């Protein structure tokens, strides 16, 4: 059954991919080769063209992503050749450097060897390549609560954080054959961060907020034509609300709205004053201002929604069905100010795609 | 088939209703009577207790309503006795008066005779009993665009609006046997309105905004135990975002965000300034302030979400399944500041319930 699933996924992908690339005549010969290869080895190897276009198709098919207009300009780095933990580490360092691009962020994915028999070759423990640690001991909360379990796992392995609110977690991953993951501290010269200030309110800097420049998701599996690339970190640039309305505002994250209310000079006492709403707007204005001033790529939710409208239009013009998850596509502030709010979306799963997977810790 | 559907819906409703009322022993005798009544007449008549509890159950089951904590205190007015258009008109006037209650709004439903053979006895044309007219002629837009088609239908019938931005539409309804609906102007003494001012920004009154006090939905069908009450207007009090983030802000409604930005002294030129978001917050603060100052009932979205949390808790304690539509329950500003955003809801339809229906015009 294993191999039949593979063959069926392969047929569908190759036909679709080659059609999009204007290579439809080469499909039969390619499929023949693949069938024989599956016959002998139990799997098949993507050409560099297939792998690159597959990762792009996967982004295009990601229902929860508002940023998909730019799917075709994804920078795909093929690292299926890595075999050592130093090579993995260096590939991850390289991804950070080339994606960051001195602040002019390049959407990039680095693809490591795929699962073989469901056997991972490389298992990345980080949720993002750059993320802050979190601690909760004896009532006392420090850093990003979303990182508490991973932070504890790292500290079991001999890492120790300084216990600021913004400790960078080390890269941590396990190779096939190793019982334990290895970890490596991130070189600070590779990691751009942005201090959060407000365009008009000088006191905003008293909050001493900052965030990292580049979100590099490293716990999803890329599936292309039945091949499962469990290790394939990818990044875009942030939409400002991710930082200002979720990471810094959620009560189960940095929980900063009361502090923001205080520095902008409004009371945080009455629901009817809409102080949370006002604080959200100023925090989100500060985030966009701060990234722009530093020269680090970022998009606001209005511009992002306008770009997504164009993606919708482009899909229709290309004769491709559009899929989407309305609940994730609406921004978490002013959603009804976007066209997305007033439309519906088919949340069907189309492959290639990116899929969430279990974390070894918990 | 008609009658079998009726009987099946009846059995389910009576058993559930009588169980909730502690009358479970009376179910068999009541069902016997109902079966005979369906046998002879083709339908059955609800007791006043059944009708009242049915309308309450219908509110409790309304997946899209955040206000359901208060389902059991619905004021149910039984007007199944009306036969004339003057009696309907007077019942609607009465609903407005008693629901308004000098500003201390009472959630109320008035129930008119049900459909017989799918034959309506009373057909209300209004979407809400109180709503503003809308006009679009030769490029020129006045009033509420959502009311354009109904406004045009009224004017076909000899009504004429003054063409302010806030003309009250007449009550308009048709009786069984009449080709044309009749209309009646609303007595202004019955209709509370609130001028919109801002707590801190004096210039806000230059926008000359106002809204009506009580939303009285009059185009949904109440279905209880297989009986279809197509005419059964009901009201609550507003959640402020309905007025400030939808009615006054939507581009296809009053479209006031650019004007709000101007009076609060911010530019409306750059998406990254989040001027729409800032304008939304101030407009919504003004709405809540203005209703509160006048002594007209209103709820903010934070308090509303907290009440809904209690409804969720109450359902669990009662052993009742909770149903909900996440896409309507999240407020249209700061949705992620509410617990609703972070939970999921089963959007199954449970009866009794309220259902949308076709409007005779278009
Ligand atoms: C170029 C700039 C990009 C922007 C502004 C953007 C924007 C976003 C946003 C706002 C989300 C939702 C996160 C949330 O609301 O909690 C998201 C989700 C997602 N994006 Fe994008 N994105 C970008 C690039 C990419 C790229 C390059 C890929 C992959 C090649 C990608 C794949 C996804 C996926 C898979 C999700 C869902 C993640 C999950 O389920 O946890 N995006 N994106
Ligand atoms: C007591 C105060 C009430 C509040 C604050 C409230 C709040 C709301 C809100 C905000 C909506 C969504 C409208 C939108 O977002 O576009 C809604 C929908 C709804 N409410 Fe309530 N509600 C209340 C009372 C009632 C009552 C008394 C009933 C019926 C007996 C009711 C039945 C419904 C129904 C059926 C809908 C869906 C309407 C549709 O599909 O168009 N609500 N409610
Ligand atoms: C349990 C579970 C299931 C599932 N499917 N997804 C998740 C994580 C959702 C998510 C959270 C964060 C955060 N913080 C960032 C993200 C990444 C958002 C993103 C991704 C990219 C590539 C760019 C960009 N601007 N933003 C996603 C958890
Ligand atoms: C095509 C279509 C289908 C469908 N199911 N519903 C609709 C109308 C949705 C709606 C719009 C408005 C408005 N304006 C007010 C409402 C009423 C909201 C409400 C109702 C009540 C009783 C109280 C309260 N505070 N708010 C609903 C259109
Ligand atoms: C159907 C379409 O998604 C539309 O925007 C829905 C979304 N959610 C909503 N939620 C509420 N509360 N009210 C609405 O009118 C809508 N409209
Ligand atoms: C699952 C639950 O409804 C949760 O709040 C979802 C809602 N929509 C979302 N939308 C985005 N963009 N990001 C998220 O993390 C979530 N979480
Ligand atoms: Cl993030
Ligand atoms: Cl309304």
């Amino acid at each position: 059954e294993e191999k039949e699933i593979l063959w069926n996924e392969a047929k569908a992908f190759i036909a679709a991919c080659y059609q999009e690339l204007g290579k439809a005549a080469e499909v039969k010969d390619r499929l023949a080769d693949i069938k024989s290869e599956i016959d002998l080895t139990g799997s098949y190897v993507h050409t560099k063209e297939e792998l690159e276009h597959g990762a792009k198709m996967a982004w295009r098919n990601s229902n929860r992503c508002i940023g998909r207009l730019f799917w075709n300009s994804l920078n795909v780095i093929d690292r299926r050749d890595v075999r050592t933990k130093e090579e993995v580490r260096d590939a991850l360092f390289h991804h950070i450097e080339t994606a960051t691009n001195n602040g002019k962020i390049r959407p990039t994915i680095t693809i490591f060897p795929p699962e073989e028999k469901g056997e991972k070759q490389v298992e990345i423990w980080n949720h993002q390549l750059i993320r802050y640690a979190g601690y909760e001991s004896d009532g006392e909360r420090i850093g990003d609560p979303a990182s508490c379990s991973l932070t504890a796992a790292c500290e079991e392995l001999g890492w120790r954080g300084e216990r600021t609110d913004f400790d960078l977690l080390p890269l941590i991953f396990r190779m096939k054959g190793d019982e334990q993951p290895v970890w490596y501290e991130l070189p600070r010269s590779l990691v751009i961060e942005v201090p959060i200030t407000h365009p008009d309110i000088e006191a905003f800097s008293d909050l001493e907020l900052k965030w990292y420049g580049v979100p590099i998701i490293s716990d999803m599996k890329l599936e292309v034509g039945g091949i499962h690339y469990n290790a394939a970190p990818f990044n875009g640039w942030y939409m400002g609300t991710e930082i200002g309305a979720r990471n810094l505002a959620d009560e189960k994250r940095y929980d900063k709205l009361k502090k923001v209310a205080s520095v902008i000079g409004i009371a945080a006492d009455y629901n009817t004053d809409l102080w949370k709403d006002q604080a959200l707007v100023e925090l989100n204005k500060a985030v966009l201002h701060s990234y722009k001033k530093q020269g680090v790529s970022i998009v606001d939710h209005h511009t992002a929604a306008s770009q997504f409208k164009r993606f919708e239009e482009q899909a229709e013009e290309a004769g491709r069905k559009l899929t989407g998850d309305w609940t994730w596509l609406i921004p978490p502030i002013s959603p009804a100010a976007t066209h997305i709010f007033h439309r519906s979306y088919d949340n069907s799963i189309v492959k290639p795609n990116y899929f969430y997977q279990d974390k070894p810790y918990e």
